[PDB]
């Protein structure tokens, strides 16, 4: 039986509004009803992988984990596995697998984090659910970000904080955050992004709905002005919006928006808007294709409607040679030649570098970098032909392209990571020098460059 190098995962997020489901919630696990919406001859076709998140959930995790896996099992007659469930006050997120991928499965992390201070603690934050699969790391995230349209800074904030202390992943990994840790994240939820329009305009937006004319609506939607602005989501994806606002409904119905003030929203307005939202980040050149993202039209048990996003994603086998695991195969090296990282610091430490990767025995520390004044007021950090040469654990091509080193730039004053970035092994040729490039984060924000020529030798 053939280990695959391409699984489908299915990313459900829905706000259940506090009601039970109804009876039938098949069309989401079927990417059917609104927007980029599954074919029906698909119908019976199991994701691999499907994972669910709900907001407001007022289900036990029994209760719930009963209605998924008979779901699944009236779509596709396959008896899904547990992988994980893990639960934030009303916050959930369910990971179910096929059961052929049971031993494919290891490692498996669960984490939350709780938002806010005081006042803003109690019922806002992020559960998350890691394992891998094969050689292949998956991160999930289900958030439910600060609502209300006025407070898109704070849903900004709740998204750092997320990022800065969910643990899950490799443990090792100790300069990363949950953006470098997996081959594949995938981040959902109820992220509570308004389109921001006057309150004037209600029924004018409600009318451009009517007409599936949402161009001049999501020209004003929060999440895609602060991720242009580099506020929120730094490189991620998101698939392009193509169904109608999931927020918020008149509950039993789908035929009204009920966005006016009342006493049960603080008197706040609702306006019409796509608060339910899946992205993505993978590794560079990793294969990750979205195949569905859309709202069903059928589930009316809650104020939002449910969200689905399938995808394509590549995935690599345990690799097992003659020589690694367990020591080095002697014909791999990766070189690094002419690098220098660019950093906005205004700080005057020595820096040094420490590459991460499970294609090496451990993390490597370089030997610090020379600093310059940049023309434009920068520091950049040269470390020329210094850098070490890294010794995969295998030399195998058809592992090594496929394989990622993370760097991290480290003070020498304080050991922390001033920034963090990715570079991907899947070159144009071998034993060649070849121009490689990532952007480096901290905390999820821009905080340099790195760049240079990298040269690799594999067994062939
Ligand atoms: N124990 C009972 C309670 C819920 N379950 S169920 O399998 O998820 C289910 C749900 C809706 C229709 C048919 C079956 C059976």
């Amino acid at each position: 039986q053939p280990e695959p190098d391409m699984i489908t995962i299915f990313i459900g997020t829905w706000n259940m509004g506090n009601a039970p489901p109804p009876k039938k919630i098949t069309s989401w696990f079927l990417s059917k009803g609104q927007g980029k919406t599954r074919d029906d001859s698909a119908d019976y076709i199991p994701h691999d992988i499907y994972v669910i998140g709900t907001q407001e959930d007022p289900l036990s995790e029994k209760e719930w984990l009963e209605i998924l896996k008979h779901s699944l099992q009236e779509i596709t007659s396959v008896t899904f596995k547990t992988v994980a469930i893990h639960t934030l006050w009303n916050i959930r997120i369910v990971v179910l697998a096929k059961p052929e991928h049971e031993n494919r499965i290891s490692h498996i992390c669960t984490d939350n984090v709780k938002t806010g201070i005081a006042n803003t603690l109690g019922n806002k934050g992020a559960v998350g659910v890691s394992f891998m699969f094969n050689g292949t790391s998956l991160g999930f995230v289900n958030s439910h970000l600060t609502s209300g349209s006025e407070k898109k800074l704070r849903r900004n904030q709740n998204y750092m904080n997320i990022l800065r202390f969910l643990a899950l992943g490799d443990k090792k990994l100790s300069p990363f955050n949950i953006t470098h840790r997996f081959t594949h994240l995938f981040w959902f939820g109820d992220l509570n992004y308004r389109v921001d329009l006057p309150t004037w305009e209600a029924e004018t937006i409600i009318q451009k709905i009517k007409q599936q004319q949402y161009a001049d609506l999501l020209s004003h939607d929060q999440l895609l002005t602060e991720r242009r602005e580099q506020k929120v989501f730094l490189h991620f994806e998101e698939e392009e919006i193509t169904f109608a606002p999931t927020y918020r409904f008149e509950r039993l119905t789908r035929d009204k928006y009920a966005y006016t003030k009342q006493k049960a929203t603080g008197m706040k307005y609702n306006l019409p808007s796509w608060c339910d939202r899946v992205l993505w980040k993978s590794y560079p050149l990793v294969h990750v294709v979205c195949q569905s993202y859309g709202s069903t039209s059928d589930i009316m048990t809650s104020d939002h409607s449910p969200v689905f996003a399938t995808f394509e994603a590549g995935v690599t086998s345990q690799f097992v040679s003659k020589n690694g695991p367990g020591t080095v195969d002697s014909q791999g090296q990766i070189e690094f030649l002419r690098c220098y990282a660019t950093l906005k610091t205004k700080s005057q430490t020595k820096f040094y570098l420490e590459f991460h990767s499970s294609c090496l025995e451990s993390f490597v520390k370089s030997q610090e970098g020379e600093n310059e004044e940049g023309s434009e007021g920068e520091l950049v950090v040269k470390f020329g032909e210094t850098l070490p040469k890294l010794k995969p654990i295998i030399s195998d091509p058809e592992y090594l392209l496929d394989q990622h080193i993370l760097i991290s730039i480290k003070s020498s004053d304080s050991d922390e990571s001033y920034g963090e970035g990715c570079i991907a092994l899947r070159l144009e040729a071998t034993e060649t020098q070849l121009p490689i490039y990532t952007p480096l984060t901290h905390h999820g924000e821009l905080t340099g460059h790195f760049q240079g020529e990298i040269k690799l030798q594999t067994s062939q």
